[PDB]
């Protein structure tokens, strides 16, 4: 019984970071098998910042201008390259500790555990979710550029992200672990905001599944609704259109409480309308949606 | 920017879980040198449940009753004891990847890690507050007694907690390593329920500050209010009562923030009395207590 915010064990990931320098600036790096991973602007100087041609930065480093500190170790660099938005800098050592693992892309909707590391050491873990508008609310201060994103299936480390930066909001944006930018974003100066965001549905009906597996029930109702005349009403609200593939991967969620996909929606449908009227959900006063089915079926069966 | 459940990263404590067989039950016990504990309800039998004698249960057990696997590895046990309501079982491997460690006890309000552990095998990890009735609000499943609560400090990690049972309300209930329950319950089956809780009220305060460092201020007033009348308000709304300690455990958020505690306490005491209005602080629509005065500074400078 309960429910919380829970993280993937971050041990093989803590494993594999390392602290990389540039000149005066220093953030983290990703080191897997021979090669180390981190943001390119790291190569960033003063007068650049404005516009700046990551090619022609790169061009005038040498492998003797990246210090790799791993712990106490200082690794030395014989190669390195550009992969889009991140560098690649192979050492003379292949990490003892790299675990099974994956570079893959995540979906807006999809969760993910983020060990936030200052100067290469870990400092804490969290759960997040890509939002529809390609940011992470995430918790990030200076220095964390380099931190990653991953989850874990198994023995398999799959790495989706990145830590770049932070937008006006206080928002984050990154990449991929090939470099690529989740959403519109670009790693420079420029006047971008993240655009805007909507409820992510199938998670905020995964979230009163786990309420009613965990004995909360007081929003069920006997009411059933169709699958047009919700999404008429989720349009109103700014949650996400609901689609029949949603419906089947709540299926299992649906099977164990024996409450029908489009039930549990006539008791969303009702919430939206009315609120909650001084009542919780799982501890919560809003309805939340960083928990997909997934989750859920993990954390309580 | 941002703010988030942040847990410990549990890398430390992962190198340290196993597994504890007892003829039919299996849960999670902690390897530390040459010494394995879990609880010592593990030797619990059907029969007995109801009014059990560990005393008598123990003196019936021989070491090769205990199977213990350290992943893939069987450590073979040379010694038992009782140590209050946990078991230590002496094996004749000392766990290679023991940290530095101390067993501490905590205080209602202070928080710490969880790592939620099935069949030695870690889960999950996330953050949880001893509450004033001495229950966590966790997230466990059958199987998970043994999983550890855990701080790190530095280089040490500090063991606080290991899980035993869950309680009627579904709040969890556990010892600290020494095996000395939190709170008045026994492992044993009783009509035991957790008693009335409070607010953590110098944690809600801390929580606040963690808003307007971010930038989350439409709370905030021009009013001040005694230490006094403040809680006259406090106890009305089943809030803890707020103390001179407090007030200066609080001393560097409110340098920080130019918010003197006693302002910030007119704008909980409004808060109470109004409600947020349809508002969120920090993306919550009630006040949150499970963050300490340190966990607010260590995450958000
Ligand atoms: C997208 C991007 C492009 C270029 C840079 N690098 C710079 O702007 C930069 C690099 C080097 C210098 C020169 N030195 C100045 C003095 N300190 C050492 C560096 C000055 C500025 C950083 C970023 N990303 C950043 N993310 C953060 C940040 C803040 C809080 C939470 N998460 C990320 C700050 S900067
Ligand atoms: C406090 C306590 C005292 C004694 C026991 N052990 C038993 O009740 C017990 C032990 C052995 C057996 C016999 N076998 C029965 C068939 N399966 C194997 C065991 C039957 C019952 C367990 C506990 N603690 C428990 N915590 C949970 C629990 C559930 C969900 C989340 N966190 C903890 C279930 S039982």
């Amino acid at each position: 019984s309960g429910f919380r915010k829970m993280a993937f064990p971050s041990g093989k990931v803590e494993g594999c970071m390392v602290q990389v320098t540039c000149g005066t600036t220093t953030l983290n790096g990703l080191w897997l098998d021979d090669v180390v991973y981190c943001p390119r602007h790291v190569i960033c100087t003063s007068e650049d910042m404005l516009n700046p041609n990551y090619e022609d930065l790169l061009i005038r480093k040498s492998n003797h201008n990246f210090l790799v500190q791993a712990g106490n170790v200082q690794l030395r660099v014989i190669g390195h390259s550009m992969q889009n938005c991140v560098l690649k800098l192979k050492v003379d050592t292949a990490n003892p500790k790299t675990p099974k693992y994956k570079f893959v892309r995540i979906q807006p909707g999809q969760t993910f555990s983020v060990l936030a590391c200052y100067n290469g050491s870990p400092s804490g873990v969290y759960q997040c979710a890509m939002r529809h508008n390609f940011t992470i609310k995430g918790s990030f201060l200076n220095g964390s550029c380099g931190s990653v994103g991953f989850n874990i299936d198994y023995d398999c480390v799959s790495f989706c992200y990145m830590h770049h930066m932070e937008l006006p909001t206080g928002v984050h944006a990154g990449t991929d672990l090939e470099g690529n930018f989740y959403g519109p974003f670009v790693d420079r100066q420029t006047a971008q905001a993240a655009g805007t965001d909507t409820t992510i549905t199938v998670n905020v009906l995964a979230w009163l599944y786990a309420a009613v597996i965990n004995g909360d029930r007081w929003f069920l109702n006997r009411f059933t609704t169709t699958l047009n005349d919700f999404n008429l009403v989720a349009m109103k609200y700014n949650y996400e259109p609901l689609t029949q593939d949603h419906v089947d991967i709540l299926g299992p969620l649906s099977a164990q409480t024996g409450i029908a996909v489009l039930d549990m929606c006539a008791s969303l449908k009702e919430l939206l309308q009315n609120g909650m009227n001084g009542r919780t959900i799982l501890g919560s006063a809003l309805l939340e949606d960083e928990f997909t089915p997934f989750d859920v079926v993990r954390q309580c069966s």
